[PDB]
């Protein structure tokens, strides 16, 4: 055990300090755009998290968040698995050999999206990205498939991760506290011969350790709960299916974790804060009201207060005076550049003032995510249906990419416009219709493979038209025929009617 | 005018309009926990109950539920439909194999191509 | 019994202690949107609520809890059943 | 666990917490500014 040998617990202590500067800046971002979301670790049940002075950066983070999940997960289909078409072809056949593979693969894809939105991963992927804009490095672990079971999200002081600056992952701690009863029974009685009689209620520390085995590519995983390993957690994972996958966004090489998105906007939403207080502050100032009467004057305030809603009281105008705030010059100054810096950020987040450019903007923002996140999670998935038997054994050979089906659509319906539009030309002797639409067809960029009607398949068309026809007009006849032979002669009609079991007569 | 300011900035966190596509999207956010909290629970326990007496058939303990706010089913059927009602205008061509476009065309919508086409016990 | 030794109403008076901030910012919350939903337990049939002198918290808070209703349970099928499709076409 | 008659139902969970947080308590402090303003404001009118 190299990345094992003094344990899964000390391994999280030592760890942990690389951890705190990316907690702190994790706090500090979610001081000003939602409080609730990051708290420090030493928030219990009494801590209230006071509203930021300043709006855009909980409205931001929101709309962020969510404009993020439509185009990370839509409602269908952002990944597709294809199969190398060269040597697809040279082992099977043609025509609808390809076609019918592809059944197969579309039929894996429908069965992933259903586990997806059965156990419910959209409730924890959209509280992954929020994690991932406030702090910018969440890890989520997807377990073992056994009925109903929803992947957890671990926040970021939770657990903790070790890279190299080659940005390989080296070792993954997790840290969770069970309470004594919810732990497994081999568990609870491992606790209980070790730190003695246990409360019902009581936290139990549980660590679990992955990281890269020596020699061969692989992770080892184990459980440790007071200082030594549980009777059986050690479990094997290869680089490309583990089910603890720490992604992060905005990835700096040559450090462990991610950095937020708030982190680029930090200072303006600093800058916004005080601005925002101080106009606020300058308003609570105006709602006092204060009548400064001259001592010089003859008015006696005793009569005003005294008066009712009418009266006529001894006093001078002159001798009343109201105290009201000025700076009205200053008001616009800072709520000028409160406007400006508004501005400034709600572009940086989706919301408009355009449409055309948030976009665009967008595109870059999640780029990272679908490799960080969106692949290794359709890889694990593959890999745990199988196993469980959810899905037929793929033939290794399959590579998914995650698209934000495809090009395979727009591809068929241009084709066909253009097909349509050569039917115009049909009826002309002069023109080779059947190789223009083998050129249409390559221009588009199909595959032409068995789009092609063979000699063979031609006849088949025909033999299944004319038998169409056959019995058409052979019913037609065979029905006029019978008919007619029947109601032929008063006696032929008689007999008729003997054979449905009728009588002549009624 | 602060008084208003912070009355728009409310307006705006709670679903109150001033705009349309962007209300929804931060209302998306707000459900997505409570459909995993609530509405999922409450389904299971309905159809356990309405086992118990009788009230559904016994399940195969097979099925799975998701919570959508039918789905795609819907809308991949009527995309597939306007799709083949194109390739209709397509017909009487000898060249072009209409049967495999037919195939492909549901592949790229996303059908599970089960039973739509006719076998010949069937024709 | 290891959760009930002592019995339930024991474990109700001993846990009510960690629900008391949360009930606290319940009441500050409904004392500003609409004071009807969340009396704090010590008013009886004979307690005026006030209105706030802001009417933002009151249409707001109506508001939502409508349109997440709308969303949430939908005039039909708000929920499905499926099966698995590899498993049932083997079976079938 | 999957079918238990009492389902605890709360929004804004934030984890190691039994319960969940109200949605107003994160626009509570906008909430209580506003009412001060608009108070002074009315209150000015009856003097008037």
């Amino acid at each position: 055990e190299g990345f094992a040998e003094e344990g899964a617990k000390a391994v999280y202590d030592r760890l942990k300090n690389d951890r705190q500067p990316y907690e702190t800046r994790a706090e500090s971002c979610a001081q000003y755009t939602i409080p609730s979301l990051f708290p420090k670790d030493s928030d219990n049940a009494s801590t209230d998290y006071t509203t930021p002075w300043q709006s855009v950066g909980a409205r931001g983070l929101n709309n962020l968040a969510s404009k993020l999940m439509l185009a990370l997960f839509p409602m269908q289909s952002w990944m597709k698995l294809t199969i190398s078409e060269y040597e697809a072809k040279n082992l099977l056949g043609d025509a609808e050999g390809l076609a019918k593979v592809d059944e197969g693969l579309s039929m894996v894809e429908r069965i992933i999206m259903n586990y997806i939105e059965s156990n419910s991963y959209r409730v924890t992927l959209f509280e992954c990205l929020k994690q991932l804009c406030v702090a910018g490095n969440a890890l989520l672990y997807l377990p073992e498939p056994e009925g109903y079971t929803p992947m957890k999200l671990y926040r970021l002081n939770s657990y903790v991760v070790q890279r190299d600056a080659f940005g390989n992952v080296l070792q993954i701690v997790t840290l969770d506290k069970i309470a004594f009863n919810a732990l497994p029974e081999d568990v609870r009685s491992q606790v209980e011969a070790a730190q003695g009689e246990q409360k019902e209620d009581a936290e139990i520390d549980v660590y679990t350790h992955v990281y890269l085995n020596e020699a061969g590519d692989g992770y080892s995983k184990y459980e440790e709960v007071a200082e030594e390993v549980v009777p059986g957690s050690e479990a094997e994972y290869p680089l490309e299916e583990c089910p603890y996958i720490p992604v992060r966004m905005v990835r700096i090489d040559g450090e462990s974790y991610g950095r937020s998105y708030v982190e680029e906007y930090l200072g303006d939403l600093k800058s916004l804060e005080n601005l925002q207080e101080s106009i606020v502050k300058m308003a609570m100032i105006t709602a006092k009201v204060i009548g400064l009467v001259d001592p010089a004057g003859i008015t006696q305030v005793r009569r005003l207060t005294a008066a009712q809603s009418g009266a006529f009281v001894p006093g001078r105008k002159q001798d009343i005076e109201f105290l009201q705030l000025e700076k009205s010059g200053d008001f616009t100054v800072a709520k000028n550049v409160s406007d400006t810096i508004e501005a400034r950020l709600s572009y940086a987040f989706m919301l408009n003032s355009v449409a055309s450019e948030l976009e665009d903007t967008l595109g870059g923002v999640y780029s990272i995510l679908s490799q960080e996140l969106q692949l290794p999670l359709v890889r694990v998935l593959l890999k745990q249906l199988q196993a469980t038997q959810q899905i037929p054994e793929l033939p290794k050979e399959a590579v998914e990419p995650t698209i934000s089906r495809g090009q395979d659509l727009d591809k068929l319906e241009r084709c066909i416009a253009a097909w349509s539009a050569l039917k115009a030309l049909e009826g002309d002797d002069d023109l080779n219709l059947a190789n223009l639409k083998l050129r249409i067809a390559n221009a588009i960029g199909l595959d032409t493979a068995g789009m092609l009607l063979t000699q063979e398949q031609k006849n088949a068309l025909m033999a299944q038209q004319g038998a169409q026809i056959a019995t058409q007009q052979g019913a037609a006849a065979l029905g006029q025929g019978m008919a007619a032979q029947a109601t032929a002669s008063p006696e032929a009609m008689a007999a008729a009617a003997d054979s449905v079991g009728m009588q002549p007569g009624m």
